[PDB]
């Protein structure tokens, strides 16, 4: 029994952690077979920054411009490259400690882990949701550009996420590795805001079917309702739509607890249009919104990875 | 900015998880050096559940009867001694991954990491802390006795727990790596509960502080309290009664942020009598009570957000 927000083994992850040094800026970068991935605006100084030509910038550097250090050992850059918004850094060896992996871009409700990184060296883990808005609400310090985000499917480590920028209300914004920004945001110093965020129907259901399993059940009513009645509660409190997929998805769920999807959304609207009485669901008093079906279905059940 | 629920990168541990199986039990081991750590109550059977005698047990054992699955290899299993609650199984090869690491004994309101297993391979990654009952809340399936849980300091790995059980109200006993067990619990099936658990008080208030260091000031107060006042309404509520250690502990937090100790006291004060009202705390509706007052200073910036 039991129900945390539980982040995957990161140890595949932290074996391709390494420091990259341009000029005064370090930061981190993520070592696969021999490419150094980290974010392209390791070249700027603070007044580049402001308005950067990238392809400008990065002529001027040798590969000797770029310190590469995996651990206490130095990597040799033999070149350089950029991909939308990453740098490609060629070495000279590959990473003998490369895991199983792909490169995969993440729809927003989807959850993933974070390796927070400083100097190249791993220093926490926690969970994550690519929120509705294409932020994500981590915890991050400066030099904490270029640690990443990653799920594991079976054996292979899926990485989408890389750190590239805090936004000012303290959220956080950054890219796939193939370099394209999640969400409507720059890397460079302008104006930018994260747009008004939303929560995510579908990992809401998904949690109350994990309070169920544990035991959590006094949220539970009679009633059942439509996806078009529903979906209009959910529009009033600023709630994802809920689609017919979403249902389905639940389905597994759905028929384990006896509380059809339909079912359980009668018990979520009447929790959002009546609150919690003074009660709390898995030691919350908030309705939480960062576990995905899968989630609660691989902790609920024991799936490994080693 | 940002404050997470944020465990220590568990590398180091997953190349330490090994599979432990004696009769029909398999449940996991912690392989340091020539030596395997495990649950002693891995050789217990169906009707040694409510008054087993483990002498009686064990000496009936040769080496051959355990068996260690590392990865895909079996090891060999030269000698076994039980320390405790702990079987320690001598095995043919050092584990060549073995990290810098030592075994340290934690006091109630202390947070670590757990790695969760089942088989000898890694599931996941969560936060803990030892309640004020000296239970843990975790997240724990069957086949998950033997994961452990861990501090990471510099290089160092502390191990300070091994998962032993599951109490009726689904929360969870086990034993630090010498093999003493945290509270009254034993290794036996006999009724046993949990005493009533109490909250963290010097974690919500270093947790506070994280609060106003990430820029945060809205529940403060003009007011301020004796220490005994403080404890004579804490203890109201259901809180843990704060020590002049505790004052002492959090000197550093209130010299960051400009907030005398007590001063904060007065403010959770108000906090218990008011509730929130509909406003949340570094995005909680409760009070948050498993982080440490060196946790926050482990993941906040040193600078405070005025
Ligand atoms: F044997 C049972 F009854 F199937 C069983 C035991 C456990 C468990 C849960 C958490 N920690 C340890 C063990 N779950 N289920
Ligand atoms: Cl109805
Ligand atoms: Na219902
Ligand atoms: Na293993």
């Amino acid at each position: 029994s039991g129900f945390r927000k539980m982040a995957f083994p990161s140890g595949k992850v932290e074996g391709c952690m390494v420091q990259v040094t341009c000029g005064t800026t370090t930061l981190n970068g993520l070592w696969l077979d021999d490419v150094v991935y980290c974010p392209r605006h390791v070249i700027c100084t603070s007044e580049d920054m402001l308005n950067p030509n990238y392809e400008d910038l990065l002529i001027r550097k040798s590969n000797h411009n770029f310190l590469v250090q995996a651990g206490n050992v130095q990597l040799r850059v033999i070149g350089h490259s950029m991909q939308n918004c990453v740098l490609k850094l060629k070495v000279d060896t590959a990473n003998p400690k490369t895991p199983k992996y792909k490169f995969v871009r993440i729809q927003p409700g989807q959850t993933f882990s974070v390796l927070a990184c400083y100097n190249g060296s791993p220093s926490g883990v926690y969970q994550c949701a690519m929120r509705p808005n294409f932020t994500i609400k981590g915890s991050f310090l400066n030099g904490s550009c270029g640690s990443v985000g990653f799920n594991i499917d079976y054996d292979c480590v899926s990485f989408c996420y890389m750190h590239h920028m805090e936004l000012p209300t303290g959220v956080h914004a950054g890219t796939d590795l193939e370099g394209n920004f999640y969400g409507p945001f720059v890397d460079r110093q302008t104006a930018q805001a994260a747009g008004t965020d939303t929560t995510i129907t579908v990992n809401v259901l998904a949690w109350l079917y994990a309070a169920v399993i544990n035991g959590d059940r006094w949220f539970l009513n009679r009633f059942t309702t439509t996806l078009n009645d529903f979906n209009l509660v959910a529009m009033k409190y600023n709630y994802e739509p809920l689609t017919q997929d979403h249902v389905d998805i639940l389905g597994p769920l759905s028929a384990q607890t006896g509380i059809a999807v339909l079912d359980m959304c009668a018990s979520l609207k009447e929790l959002l249009q009546n609150g919690m009485n003074g009660r709390t669901i898995l030691g919350s008093a908030l309705l939480e919104d960062e576990f995905t079906p899968f989630d609660v279905v691989r902790q609920c059940s024991g799936v490994t990875f080693q």
